């Protein structure tokens, strides 16, 4: 309070303590792009090699969706039953539901569905994972001379990297782009038919031939009395080479011509899977797909991953240098760095304004030092309140410079004003100013919580946003207040040189002074004016009405929003081919795109990492994707070197001229999580109407929303329509007598065309898989059905054209399910400036006319909007009656509090108008901005009406007389505080690069808001107070009084 | 003494008759391949014994609530349980929280 | 331990046990050459033991009517044992083991007494399809973080600090063949990052102590006059350590602190 | 701590017999030249520290 | 739990055949409801009688 004005060293200590608490709570405080926003979800993945779509849905997916019975906080469950045999069950939860318990409850409910699963599934690994979605980063590997192919490289990745780089402390599922080495055996049908053999004898052969053996010991325990040797029996061992695999014997022939595997099938060290192919810039590569943890800090996980990989760099072979295609890290780094650079700069500019006002350097350092310490201090309240150095709180900082500057400023100012008003020495004057502006500083701090606190009361991801902001602002603000009491006033008394009575600059020296003259002359202007307006009241009442309403219309025809799309410096493009395509044609599309990017974007693009085989929802020959990396920003000038121009015209290049659908894009700033206009409709069959009736219901709907161009945009279902299927409806009769065995016919059909994991082998030291499938050419066109024979009970083979059949039907490659039941998902948007809510209701009303058992439900993004919303009017009504009550407290009138609240619009109409004038959106930042702004207005006016009432009461001066004196005393701080701000804010709206969309979003609302705020209120507030206090009486008919 | 030593969970399986390379190859590498994606991992160490008993201990970052570590471990291992041999699989794999500080030993 | 460490020498490339052990002798003999730093560099594991291979000639039984599964599992259940079924004795479940008897499974010769009864009905002697040879092999196959590895314990010379030996090991295990990398664990891990951290702690300690005395009084110089008492309390503790023959352990360390405390009290 | 221990190792690929030999030697040793300090000696054959083995 | 559960049933209502009706044989819910309404009536009353005494 004061204790400190007499002890400046005690106060300086408090300063430096809060400072290094700042710095200390700075070195170990969470840093993310955003706060952790994505509602927790557990993904389970299952593999059933060779399985049709309906098979992964029915042999594994539905066996488990029946055993996910009795999990906690369960919001919903969703199956992706892929025609690659890989089913993906996503379970999403209530917010912030600590992963570990959910994931442990799910795995211990999955362990009931573990025995009731296949031996093929159970053996290729079922996977229970904690995980985000968007790739935290992707790390490619290549070679200079390319003395190796995709298979070699990809192996090195999976045999030297992917086993441990997913064993950190915050990585979910790395997804290999390639595949690990395996013992690949490819059966040759004609010569496998020759020497009288089925795959089944190949199976049992390599199995029992190749293995370790439960041996035992010489001198076995327990030995016999005197035994004097103990040593290890090493019996039959597992293998090593391809020789040891050629030499594997199937049967001995009568003469001596043995039937070796070598002869009967080709044997090679080859990939465990030849579905996905990875081409970095057209050059062969193998990547690592790193997905973020279920609530781990980004830059810390990437740092740790960068540590293990930077530790593997001393054992990579010739030329194998790592390449870097995609990293969400440097965007966060450069983003927050640009916001801090701005923190520095805003301070700088503010100091300049302050010199131009208080033309004494050692005095101008007073509030210059006033900020860096209220800053540092807040970071420690964040360490103490469980927050992070996220964009929100960072912008709360940069934002709050305004309240801190104002507090420090009005203190130094009030002192200085008194020192030129009486002639007192600093110190007693300091005590004096404090004796007025003290209480005012605590009351404004209170009304300030009363406006930022209700904003903390919102729900959702966005709720997390408003609360993060609400806290750094109220918190930082308390800290500027305590600084205004301990440090600040001691400083005014301490480094500040005394001005004797009535000096007022007045040129006097010839530089800084011609100003003081301009200004004092002008404050007069101001005062003679305000008096001139308090003269006539009705007029300004009307102009006020005009200002509120103008605020109103400006407000409503403003497009709401969610967040900014930022040129993160790294984008990707998605590829999709027509039904039933091949690996070669995909690779064709991808090669083309790869060519385009390295030409018409030769100066902006650096690397294109093409991913063939892996799209989004899953894998297939049809689908491709391309993570593409750009050059450094310094070689990228204009707006045409940016994401929107590049991706838009790239999309032009690929859409309008192509057979398949190929889009280039950049993901929003949020890693995963829903966007704005748009949603995720799930249409569910509930009374069992089968796939056809459902997808058809999807068609009726896809057409029913095609009749309203007035609302719904991009009439699209996001899935894959039914593909051509080829049935082999075995007649079991015409093979059950033939001497042929069913079990053998199946596993031969399979091992031929599905494949079989058999055994395990030792590659250079590393365990890898042992697989048997056909050779290439004996399974392409349907005819190959025939070339395969079952070696029956007797010894005669039987043709496949003997027991089979053959026909062509349709059926989906992706059997999507929602909430435990079969479902199909329709994405879509709302018309542009149209609300998601309106389109949502029309969607509930159109799909309302569907066949019995086909019902509707919403998920993901569409959830975000249904339970919550439109809480704002009540929140701000809270804020307004609670604030009103605070002014009735402060002022101890009911009729007086109104005068400060009337100042509310004056700050708004400036922000709105600034938005509309730039082209921004009533997004989150505009709301934070306006928060801040309405704040500062409140600050100023409260000060003004405060002085007036004091001077009428605590001096017995008249209404008008006092009003004018009040405005008079403090036009100079109001301007200088405000003017310091706007200049400090400028960098934001002027900023370009790294999220400068955010900055532009701050800077905008703030600047405009402020201008109208000060430059109107410093004319309206007297007319507020005057007319309001004249709907109140007692004493002040016109007042005069006495003293203590 | 107080709880002082960085917490760790040991997994051990017995595979009667297996020479060292056998326990390293039927069981140890299968498990070291399926411990991918548990939280707070400091490091991992295996013993493939000529008694056939493999002891794979995982040591974690300090103050990492054991219970949860022992669970992410027992439930990442109960994934590689089918991918194990049947002598092992039937004679028990064992996931235990590990120290050496026996209060007392009673003969 | 105090002076020393727990060195992990690791194979990273597709190498084999022999290559690693060769590296281990390489480093262990090259670092047993520095009492100028390390004393008792010793590996903690088990060395390669004499092991007895029975590389069945698979041909000379492949017709005889015998099945590999039968040969293996009889060999196995012969000399190792087999867990079969479970029985409920006296109330409690227990295991059922079937193994050879003692004397008929000990010395290699005993191999012969075992016969595989083929498909037709004829036995086969084991010396019909087997072999026998003597090689080596580790009884303890150690691994570190997913990869083949071998563990070298060792310390530093009596009065050399643990860290110095560590840096010299870095420069010595630096001279090893490709596919051999280095790493630290347990004690040497926990203790590697936490040694040159102490000075920052006294930065906070003594700097925040100076600011408090700056507070209490009101001067920046007066606290110097009081902080000057610090060594006064120490040289008495050290002097005692050295003269009682004790050592700079933790109980001595917090002790040293307390002393600093009263020095400051009284001086304050 | 009032209780201490000794570690024993036989040469490579040795037998339970020699181990039990050394251990009973030591047990006798403690109950002899340490008859007045030792109360109890607990010998474990087959399980040392260094690893597993006879 | 009852609000969310009866809501679950009312979403299952378009899939119920002829007469396959929901019955409520057993519910601890309404007891809570009236138990509480009686307590608030009591509280209110306590106030009233306090004002009167005063
Ligand atoms: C460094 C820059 C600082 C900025 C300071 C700027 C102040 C200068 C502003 C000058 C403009 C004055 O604008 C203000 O409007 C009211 C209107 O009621 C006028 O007031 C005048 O007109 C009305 C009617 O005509 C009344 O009769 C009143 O008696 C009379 O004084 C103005 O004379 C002036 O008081």
């Amino acid at each position: 309070p004061n204790f400190f004005i007499d002890r400046p060293i005690f106060a300086w200590v408090i300063a430096i303590i809060i400072m290094l608490a700042g710095g200390l709570a700075i070195l170990k405080l969470p840093v993310a792009q955003y706060p952790t926003i994505a509602p927790p979800a557990v993904t389970i993945s299952a593999s059933y090699p060779g399985a049709d779509a309906k098979t992964v849905q029915d042999t594994v997916t539905q066996v488990i969706e029946q055993n996910m019975n009795g999990i906690d906080n369960l919001m919903y469950m969703s199956s992706n039953s892929d025609s690659t045999g890989t089913v993906q069950i996503t379970l999403t939860f209530e917010s912030g539901t600590d992963a570990d318990i959910a994931q442990v409850q799910v795995q211990n409910k999955l362990q009931l569905a573990m025995p009731l699963l296949p031996q093929e599934v159970q053996q290729q690994g079922v996977s229970v994972e904690k995980s985000s979605s968007s790739f935290l980063m992707v790390v490619g590997v290549i070679n200079t001379d390319g003395t190796m192919t995709q298979e070699d490289i990809s192996d090195y990745v999976a045999a030297n990297m992917k086993d441990a780089i997913s064993r950190t402390s915050g990585v979910g599922d790395v997804q290999l782009f390639g595949s690990q080495y395996a013992m690949r055996i490819w059966m040759n049908p004609n010569e496998l038919n020759k020497f009288q053999l089925t795959p089944v004898d190949v199976i049992t052969a390599i199995k029992a031939q190749n293995a370790q053996v439960a041996a035992g010991q010489l001198g076995g325990t327990p030995p016999v009395k005197g035994q004097q040797l103990n040593a290890s029996i090493i019996a039959q061992t597992r293998l090593t080479s391809t020789e040891e695999f050629g030499k594997i014997l199937l049967k001995v022939n009568q003469d001596g011509s043995r039937v070796l595997l070598r002869d009967v099938a080709k044997i090679e060290l080859g990939g465990e899977n030849y579905d996905i192919i990875a081409e970095f810039n057209g050059q062969p590569a193998s990547g690592l797909g790193i997905k973020l943890a279920t609530g781990a800090n980004a830059l810390d996980t990437a740092a740790a991953i960068r540590a293990e990989l930077a530790k593997m760099e001393p054992f990579f072979p010739s030329g194998l240098k790592i390449v870097y295609p995609y990293d969400t890290t440097p965007f966060v780094k450069i983003s927050i760095h640009e916001v801090v650079k701005t923190l520095v700069e805003a301070i700088i500019l503010v100091f300049l304004v302050m010199y131009l006002f208080l033309q004494n350097f050692r005095a101008t350092l007073i509030p210059t030092i006033a900020v860096p310490v209220v800053l540092l201090g807040t970071f420690a309240v964040l360490a103490a309140f469980g927050f992070s150095i996220n964009t929100l709180t960072m912008f709360g900082m940069v934002l709050a410079i305004g309240l801190l500057v104002d507090d420090a400023i009005v203190v130094v100012e009030n002192v200085e004003r008194v020192m030129a008003e009486e002639g007192l020495p600093p110190k007693e004057a300091t005590r004096k100013s404090m004796g007025q502006i003290q209480g005012a500083l605590v009351g404004i701090a209170m009304v300030l919580s009363a406006v930022f606190v209700p904003m903390a009361f919102f729900g959702g991801s966005t709720g997390a946003i408003y609360r993060q902001f609400s806290i750094t602002i109220v918190s930082a603000m308390a800290l500027s207040v305590l600084v205004a009491l301990i440090l600040t006033p001691a400083l005014c008394a301490t480094m500040l040189k005394p001005i004797a009575k009535g000096d007022h600059g007045e040129g006097k020296k010839g530089f800084f002074g011609w100003f003081n003259r301009m200004f004092e002359k002008s404050t007069h202007h101001y005062t003679d004016s305000v008096g001139g307006i308090l003269r006539s009241t009705g007029r300004y009442l009307v102009l006020y009405l005009i200002i509120v309403v103008g605020m109103a219309y400006l407000f409503v025809r403003l497009p709401s929003s969610f967040l900014p799309d930022e040129d993160q410096g790294v984008f990707m493009t998605m590829v999709q081919l027509p039904a039933g395509a091949t690996q070669e044609r995909t690779q064709k599309v991808l090669n083309e795109v790869t060519h385009y990017y390295l030409t018409k974007e030769k100066n902006n693009v650096e690397s294109v990492f093409a991913v063939n085989g892996f799209g989004f929802a899953g894998a297939g020959q049809n689908t491709g994707i391309a993570f593409v990396s750009l050059k450094d920003w310094a070689d990228r000038p204009g707006e045409e070197n940016k994401v929107e121009a590049i991706t838009m015209r790239a999309t032009r290049a690929f859409s309008q001229i192509k057979d398949a659908m190929v889009f280039a894009f950049n993901l929003p700033a949020i890693v995963e999580l829903g966007t704005a206009t748009g949603f995720d409709f799930e249409l569910i069959d509930q009374a069992g109407l089968g796939h056809e009736k459902l997808t058809q219901a999807r068609n009726q709907l896809l057409a029913e929303a095609a009749k309203h161009p007035d609302m719904l945009t991009s009439v699209r279902p996001n899935g894959l329509e039914d593909t051509p299927q080829f049935k082999i409806d075995i007649d079991q009769e015409k093979a059950q007598a033939l001497g042929v065995s069913i079990n053998d016919i199946n596993t031969t059909l399979g091992a031929a065309w599905g494949g079989s994991y058999v055994n395990d082998f030792i590659d250079r030291g590393r365990v890898k898989k042992v697989y048997v499938m056909s050779e290439a050419k004996y399974r392409m066109l349907p005819d190959d059905i025939g070339d395969w024979y079952v070696r029956a009970a007797d010894g005669q083979m039987v043709p496949f054209s003997a027991f089979s059949s053959s026909r062509w039907e349709y059926g989906s490659p992706r059997l999507e399910r929602y909430n435990g039941l079969p479902s199909m998902e329709i994405l879509g948007q709302a018309a542009p400036g149209k609300s998601t809510g309106e389109a949502m209701e029309l969607m509930e009303q159109l799909a309302s006319k569907l066949p019995t058992g086909v019902g509707y439900d919403w998920t993901g993004m569409s959830y975000q909007e249904r339970l919550s919303g439109n809480q704002a009017p009540s929140l701000y009504a809270i804020s307004l009656i609670v604030v009103f009550l605070c002014l009735a407290a402060l002022y101890e009138s009911w009729s007086i509090p109104f005068s400060v609240m009337l100042v509310v619009p004056l700050g708004v109409i400036g922000a709105l108008l600034a938005a509309t004038f730039r082209g921004l959106t009533n997004d989150v930042y505009f709301q934070v901005g306006l928060l801040t702004t309405i704040g500062l207005s409140a600050k100023n006016a409260i000060l003004i009406v405060e002085f007036a009432k004091d001077l009428m009461d605590k001096e017995g001066k008249g209404l008008i007389e006092a009003t004018l004196d009040a405005v008079r005393m403090r036009l100079r701080p109001i301007l200088m505080t405000s003017l310091a701000f706007i200049l400090g804010v400028m960098p934001l709206v002027i900023s370009t690069g790294a999220g400068s969309g955010a900055q532009n979003a701050v800077g905008t609302g703030v600047m405009g808001g402020m201008v109208t705020a000060t430059v109107l209120a410093i004319f309206f507030v007297p007319v507020f107070f005057v007319v309001v206090r004249r709907r109140f009486s007692r004493k002040n008919e016109d007042i005069e009084h006495s003293h203590t």
